[PDB]
């Protein structure tokens, strides 16, 4: 809402109320926030305690975010004071760096106001220390969930949580106006997103998009004169297009022929995205990275009726804990 406002004035009164409902009754004596419901959005690297200990950091920075977007609708001093009480929680506590997803979000959150706090600057140098890179000079730059070890890999994978972090970081740096430090990063985002949104989950998607955009208005927008061409590696050329500020957006083309792809472009200038999403059907999952003990099957009952029974349990990674999983989905394609 605090964002949608600048284009569609919102029920200020309600925004006020809601803001008041967060802060009035869900802020502890230390400033951190706390969840009412049972819903756990994320699951974080930690031991039975350290876990929650992180989680609290999470919720805190998170809400500091919503609140600090909305606030200009409702600068009630009651809530400005909340901001402070809880920003202080981020500062006094984030720094013994417990994990990069913590770090990054914390960072953005703080970065929404008073980019001058010494402690904040510390948590920022403390983020940059975790930057993973590639190619020298840096061409690709992004963050992972490294806490302690740091295998500076790049696995073609690309995790939601990954884009989420590298995005909270992209944002921290855009609110810092660090424009240079940032290209290696939007070149790693831009290239990640699938055509349409932002691929992995939801949370990353929106922080990404916010990044990419706020950026695309932040830099000095370039004029489009690209001579995009696309051709199969051996089999002939397929379509190709000039690219101007009346062209781009162009039709998504079907790759028909079983043969490699070759997108080159002429001299010209501007910026352009080529993603090529591809789809197929394996016969098997043997290969895949199972993260859930799964089992299922068909029975009977009393009278006579057939019944499915499907189950799960969570395969928790090294750092994870016995807590179980986060908000999750079970999808059960039914026999034709």
């Amino acid at each position: 809402l605090g964002q949608v406002n600048k284009y569609v004035e919102q029920n200020q009164n309600s925004i006020c109320n809601s803001l008041l409902w967060l802060v009035e009754n869900y802020q502890l004596d230390n400033g951190s926030f706390k969840e009412n419901s049972q819903y756990q959005p994320i699951k974080l690297q930690g031991t039975l305690p350290v876990e929650a200990r992180e989680n609290s950091l999470y919720l805190t920075a998170f809400t500091v975010i919503g609140i600090r977007k909305a606030f200009d609708i409702c600068p009630l001093v009651k809530i400005d004071t909340a901001l402070i009480k809880a920003d202080n929680f981020l500062l006094e506590n984030t720094l013994p760096a417990q994990s990069t997803f913590t770090l990054a979000i914390s960072a953005y959150a703080l970065s929404l106001g008073d980019k001058t706090h010494p402690q904040f600057r510390s948590i920022v140098s403390a983020l940059k220390r975790e930057a993973l890179v590639k190619g020298n000079p840096p061409i690709y730059r992004f963050w992972k969930d490294n806490l302690q070890h740091k295998d500076s890999s790049v696995p073609n994978t690309g995790t939601a949580r990954m884009v989420e972090t590298t995005a909270y970081a992209l944002l921290t740096s855009l609110n810092l106006k660090d424009i240079n430090y940032v290209n290696p990063v939007i070149k790693w985002l831009s290239e990640e997103q699938r055509y349409g949104g932002g691929f992995y989950s939801t949370q990353d998607t929106i922080n990404a998009i916010e990044g990419l955009t706020e950026y695309s208005l932040l830099v000095k927008q370039l004029r489009l004169s690209m001579d995009i061409d696309v051709s199969y590696k051996h089999k002939g050329a397929l379509h190709n297009y000039k690219m101007t500020d009346k062209n781009f957006l162009g039709r998504p083309v079907e790759v028909l022929l079983n043969d490699d792809l070759i997108v080159s472009t002429g001299f010209g200038s501007g910026l352009a995205t080529v993603h090529v999403t591809t789809v197929v059907h394996k016969t098997s999952t043997s290969e895949e990275v199972c993260s859930f003990y799964l089992k299922i099957d068909t029975q009977d009952i009393e009278s006579d009726y057939k019944r499915i029974v499907a189950c799960a349990s969570y395969k928790p990674s090294r750092e994870e804990s016995s807590s179980g999983s986060s908000h999750a989905v079970m999808d059960i394609s039914l026999p034709t």
